[PDB]
């Protein structure tokens, strides 16, 4: 058993409220996922619990893939990643519903 993929998308435009995070996302955009992993949407009764799992699974997979190549995420990266992935997971739940 694995997870469903989504198709790759352009990393979303996000106006982060924290200005330094806002700039950091742009500077370091390629560090973050452009596609999401998830359990099938018909297994969820609402957007919120889907997105919750989609973010957890996707961040787990990306962090694992990154760590094993000898690379690292900063605490900033993690905060930005969670937001990025949340937006893509919402998109995915809307597109795939
Ligand atoms: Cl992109
Ligand atoms: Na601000
Ligand atoms: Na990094």
């Amino acid at each position: 058993g694995g997870y469903m993929l989504g198709s790759a998308m352009s990393r979303p435009l996000i106006h982060f409220g924290n200005d330094y995070e806002d700039r950091y996302y742009r500077e370091n955009m390629y560090r973050y996922p452009n596609q999401v992993y998830y359990r099938p949407v018909d297994q969820y009764s609402n957007q919120n619990s889907f997105v919750h799992d989609c973010v957890n699974i996707t961040v787990k997979q990306h962090t694992v893939t990154t760590t094993t190549k000898g690379e690292n995420f900063t605490e900033t990266d993690i905060k930005i990643m969670e937001r990025v992935v949340e937006q893509m997971c919402i998109t995915q739940y809307q597109q795939e519903s």
